[PDB]
């Protein structure tokens, strides 16, 4: 009674469109690809993760046929297929990167046995030195702190069958970008680009226009929130621990002091850059996986428009 | 050495890719098919129109594949393929409508002999009425004026393979919306949605995301802004003569008060308009037709990613 470009679905409706997928994962595998506080088990990649990579690789031969009539159009010469670009997209905490790594994996170990790349965009972030002197220090995490230009050309260059192309290296651990490193990205046969970033929309062309595919991690705000100070507080034995850590000094902060901490640094640089930047973004990703309070993901929203 | 998404032709390159395609107007159809000011000959058509006709039934094809697999991954039940959506957007007196009308003509004409429908985007205009009351009448074209919501549910409603779906009828004779008029459109095979309005992007998924082709008709702001004027006086004599015309006091102006007039009302209302929101659409149209101050269409942009 009245149409949606979407179709919503329960995890056993959507548990049922696996079919007979190969599960090529171990229990062993998965917990290297898992990140601190994520919940993700066997049964979850078996449930939810492996119909959404047969239906990822329904299209990524779909899509190619696609360029094809342009090329057959442009009447142009192949071999080497246009590079199928996925993009992950969701709040800080939220589990966007083991999604991606667990995508990447499943992905690359189907049948025809593709070349999967998994590049993320906070590489492409300024370095502390250009931030301060933009005065972004403490908006790191929005749109601005990117150098959406040369994002732009990677993935640009990329999908143009580009032989070679390769990224800046971000340091988690220093907080900055790594003097001289690079990542390399040789014409793949799918690049999954995974940032809090990648689904922005604008008035000139961007890395959203480029997508075959997108995945958008979404989760209640104030879940989030509990989750990002929890994975705080356990970092004070992990990351901050050690002693090349930007933020050590937050190893010796109490349960209290900490939970004090994250909270401050969650609602004055991280909350707003989800609810004004992120949020307004989920209405054009291909697929939403809506994650509940345990992490576990329970409802899934496609495009089928 | 710094790749583009983009691919530039020039007449003679583009005129090339006719390959063999029919020419199936006379010019007695053109003629009727033309827009007052336009100079479009069945060279024009032939040279330009004719590839791009062929160019967008070879994606036709490829895009229905597309949808197949999302089918056969959800696996639902087809022989009523999803119409393939076509925007096309441009300012006012550049000719979008007469490229549109061509366009139908042209597409409909094909050997497995397709069902092309063409709506306007000027019929999800707010009446006069609703415009007064929401202090929009100088502001007639701008995306406000429009019924967004009303425009995305036709369009969903459409593509969705909706029985039957239908759009309110604008009458540019009395500037307004006419009472109780309905375009119907039934399951077409191809939908072509023109509008000034049509590529703008946002927060939310918009008519724009729902396209499978786009076209710009471009050409100098400072030629328009000629055309604009051209037409408007030679209006005296066709339109505003005619007394239920709403401009029919516009009919007595001098060649000298007619000139101030229509240029008044570009700077004012036109202009402002395609500046701030129209040619900011132009980066994400897949083809854009560049036009000549003759009205000749020379340079041709198409989106190869
Ligand atoms: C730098 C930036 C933009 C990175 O955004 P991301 O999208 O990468 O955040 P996300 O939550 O997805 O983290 C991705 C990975 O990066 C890890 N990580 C995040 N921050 C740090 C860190 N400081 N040290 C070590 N690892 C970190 C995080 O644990 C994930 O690892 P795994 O999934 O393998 O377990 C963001 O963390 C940031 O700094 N935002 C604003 C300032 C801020 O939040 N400062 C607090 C610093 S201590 S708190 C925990 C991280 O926010
Ligand atoms: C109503 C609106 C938004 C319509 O925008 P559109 O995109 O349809 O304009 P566009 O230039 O593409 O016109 C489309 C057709 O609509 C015709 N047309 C435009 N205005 C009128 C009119 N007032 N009376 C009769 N026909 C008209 C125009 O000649 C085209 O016909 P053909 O291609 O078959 O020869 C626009 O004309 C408008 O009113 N804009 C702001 C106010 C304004 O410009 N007022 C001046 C009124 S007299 S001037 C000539 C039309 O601007």
């Amino acid at each position: 009674s009245e149409p949606s470009p979407y179709v919503e679905f329960d995890r056993r409706q959507w548990r049922a469109l696996r079919m007979s997928t190969p599960l090529a994962l171990t229990e062993e595998e998965l917990v290297g690809l898992r990140g601190l506080g994520e919940q993700i088990d066997l049964l979850e990649v078996e449930e939810v993760y492996l119909p959404l990579a047969r239906l990822i690789h329904l299209q990524v031969a779909a899509r190619q046929r696609l360029f094809a009539a342009t090329a057959e159009f442009l009447g142009e010469p192949p071999d080497r297929p246009v590079p199928f670009i996925i993009g992950v997209a969701g709040s800080v905490a939220v589990g966007k990167s083991t999604t991606a790594r667990v995508l990447q994996a499943l992905l690359a170990r189907w049948d025809h046995h593709p070349r999967v790349d998994l590049v993320t965009t906070d590489g492409f972030l300024y370095p502390n030195a250009e931030l301060q002197r933009r005065n972004l220090m403490h908006r790191k995490g929005f749109p601005e702190s990117y150098n959406r230009r040369a994002l732009m050309r990677f993935v640009t260059s990329v999908k143009s069958g580009s032989d070679y192309a390769c990224a800046p290296v971000y340091s988690h651990l220093h907080y900055d970008i790594i003097p001289g490193a690079e990542q390399v990205v040789r014409h793949p046969d799918i690049l999954i680009l995974e940032g809090l970033n990648v689904l922005q929309t604008g008035p000139t062309l961007m890395v959203s226009d480029l997508f075959d595919f997108s995945l958008y991690v979404d989760a209640r705000i104030e879940d989030i929130e509990q989750w990002y100070v929890s994975r705080f507080l356990a970092m004070r034995t992990t990351a901050f621990a050690d002693p090349e850590s930007h933020f050590h000094h937050y190893a010796a902060f109490s349960d209290s002091q900490a939970v004090v901490a994250a909270r401050e640094i969650w609602r004055t640089i991280n909350r707003p850059n989800l609810v004004e930047n992120i949020l307004p973004t989920r209405p054009r990703a291909t697929l939403v996986l809506r994650k509940d309070a345990d992490h576990s993901i329970n409802r899934l929203r496609l495009r089928k428009l």
